[PDB]
């Protein structure tokens, strides 16, 4: 039923993640985005309250899944026998944050601000709903163009969140915490706040603050574009070498650089129509 229920298109993407397409729903014409996963690349699995036995990326979305928000839901899946293959939401048209930052450069603070707020947003659903993220970066963020609506999308190397130490990682490197990159060791929060300082810098710099390990463990940040006195304090407090020197969620969205946000509508009309 997979071939007859799905009109297939054109790649999307492909990678550590797998291969997507770009897809339709025969039914009615929604736009869909067809993930295919090889079994065989999949390290990490998990089970459905109805008790099988799928990879982590099922069990992840369908938590996060349920009602409106900034994550991109799984509408259906499929077994084969040598892959899975997820039907997800595709917003229309879309852009990636990577490519939409490759092309315009550090963006204005009035944008960061508003994209920001709605990655945090997001976040907090997942933590929310039991899921950490933990590859949280601009190309795994996809901006919906007409609405201004950012949504979150590959959950392959999540977990459940828990209060206790993590010990594995598969995320990006150059986004992973100081206490990964020296101990192998870190809580779900924390180090989801240290990807957020990256990605924060990222946005208002048009690049990414470090490449090496030695620039992570030393943590000193350095701004080759003028950014205001109060997006730097953020960065820096994300940025931490201390976990428990970053702030919480509450306490960035409450920090004074993130006051007077754009509602997504007003974001696409000055900044992306
Ligand atoms: N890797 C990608 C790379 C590009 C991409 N959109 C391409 C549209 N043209 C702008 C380039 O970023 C997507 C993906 C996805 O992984 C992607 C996804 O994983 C789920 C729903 C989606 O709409 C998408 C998705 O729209």
């Amino acid at each position: 039923p997979l071939e007859s229920q799905y009109q297939v298109g054109p790649l999307l993407g492909s990678g550590g993640f797998g291969s997507v397409y770009s897809g339709i729903r025969v039914s009615d014409n929604l736009p869909v985005a067809i993930k295919h996963v090889e079994k065989d690349r999949i390290s990490d699995w998990g089970e459905l309250p109805n008790g099988t036995r799928v990879p982590m990326e099922v069990v992840l979305l369908k938590k996060v899944s349920s009602g409106f928000s900034g994550v991109i839901r799984l509408l259906d899946w499929f077994e084969r026998p040598d892959s899975f293959v997820l039907i997800l939401e595709r917003p229309e048209p879309v852009q990636d944050l990577f490519d939409f930052i490759t092309e315009r450069g550090a963006l204005q603070e009035e944008l960061a601000r508003s994209f920001f707020w709605q990655v945090l947003e997001a976040v907090r659903h997942c933590h929310n709903c039991g899921v950490l993220h933990r590859d949280i970066k601009d190309e795994n963020i996809l901006i919906d163009l007409n609405r201004g609506e950012l949504k979150l999308i590959d959950f392959g190397s999540g977990a459940l969140l828990k209060d206790t130490v993590y010990t594995d990682f598969d995320g990006t490197r150059v986004y992973s915490p100081p206490e990964w990159i020296r101990y192998h060791r870190y809580h779900g929060r924390s180090a989801a706040v240290w990807s957020l300082g990256i990605l924060l810098y990222d946005m208002v710099c048009g690049d990414i603050p470090f490449e090496h390990d030695e620039e992570i463990i030393r943590g000193q940040v350095f701004f080759r574009q003028r950014v205001s006195s109060e997006c730097q304090h953020l960065i820096r407090w994300c940025l931490a070498l201390r976990p428990s020197d970053r702030p919480t969620f509450e306490e960035i969205q409450n920090h004074p650089w993130m006051q007077d946000v754009l509602l997504p509508q007003e974001t696409a009309e000055i900044h992306l129509h």
